[PDB]
């Protein structure tokens, strides 16, 4: 069917990395053909997802924007649901949603600590995925809420499993990766290995692969805190942990995640996502 020939071209950023030793293919501006993949996906009829978390004053604020950039740049031209988490509903902010756009809220429990907000994630989704998701859309995408779209994040994003590029690591050796360092955590990666640093605030595939991820994540979270041991960058640790194990099929580049606090290289040729402020 689709070939990587079809809608690929890694030569026209040759100043950058656009493939990996296991074929995957790294996702930058000027790259990629989304024409070619809006009439091959919607061919198919494909419905995409995304999940995003937001709980005490992230709930008003972060939100909007993220929902109201998100209804203006994600997959403009299929269908897309919403999934939206959240500790008190009342804060759930009303934004009108574009053609083939709509949403579910779901009221989740807040944890304690402020990490175990973000990594409680995992065993959410897995539960959303096996009792609705599966059944809803063909790609997955879980987002943090501290971010914006700034352009067209589309169809070329897509594939089984996706991981975004740590905006301030993708040119940086992995003997200086933020990995977990401590052999007893289940993050644990030694020095001299390691592909890419990858950001949790971007993942996603389909929910086959996304249950995988947040399912792994997850066991290792829980194994960590059994032998009294938090993972360095907690979810994120472990998300980087299980993308060494499982290589993604598709990487997006720190175009479509970008921190302006960085500033604006020439690597960067159009920004799709960035960061808030935290
Ligand atoms: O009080 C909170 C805490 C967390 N979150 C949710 O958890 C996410 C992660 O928290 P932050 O955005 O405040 O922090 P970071 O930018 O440091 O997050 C990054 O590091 C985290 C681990 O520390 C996770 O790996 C996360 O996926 C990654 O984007 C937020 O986007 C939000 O969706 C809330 O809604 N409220
Ligand atoms: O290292 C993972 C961690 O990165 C944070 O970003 C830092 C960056 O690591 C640091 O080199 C730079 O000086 O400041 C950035 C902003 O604090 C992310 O904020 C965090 O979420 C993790 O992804
Ligand atoms: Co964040």
């Amino acid at each position: 069917k689709l070939k990587l020939s079809d809608w690929f071209n890694p030569f026209k950023r040759p100043e950058v990395v656009t493939m990996t030793k296991w074929k995957a293919p790294v996702v930058w501006e000027g790259t990629y053909n989304r024409a070619v993949l809006d009439n091959y996906y919607a061919k198919q009829k494909i419905t995409v997802g995304l999940t995003v978390f937001a709980v005490g004053r992230y709930i008003e604020h972060y939100l909007e924007e993220f929902l109201t950039s998100a209804n203006k740049h994600f997959m403009v031209g299929h269908p897309v649901i919403f999934y939206i988490m959240v500790d008190d509903v009342s804060r759930m902010p009303l934004i009108e949603l574009g053609p083939l756009r709509s949403f579910k809220v779901f009221k989740i429990k807040p944890e304690k600590r402020w990490q175990d907000i973000s990594m409680m994630r995992m065993k959410t989704i897995g539960e959303h995925i096996v009792a609705h998701i599966q059944h809803e859309v063909d790609f997955l995408f879980c987002m943090d809420v501290d971010q914006v779209f700034q352009d067209k994040f589309g169809v070329e994003t897509l594939g089984e499993s996706v991981a975004q590029l740590q905006a301030w690591w993708y040119k940086a050796d992995p003997n200086d990766f933020t990995y977990e360092r401590r052999k007893e955590s289940a993050a644990y990666i030694p020095f001299g290995e390691g592909d890419f640093y990858y950001h949790a605030a971007i993942f996603g595939g389909t929910p086959t692969q996304v249950l995988n991820i947040t399912q792994e994540c997850f066991k290792g979270i829980l194994k960590d805190k059994k032998n009294d041991i938090e993972a360095q960058w907690h979810d994120e640790s472990h998300l980087n942990k299980y993308f060494l194990l499982n290589k993604p099929t598709k990487i997006l580049s720190p175009e479509y995640c970008w921190d302006y606090h960085i500033g604006l290289p020439a690597d960067i040729k159009l920004v799709k996502m960035s960061w808030q402020t935290k």
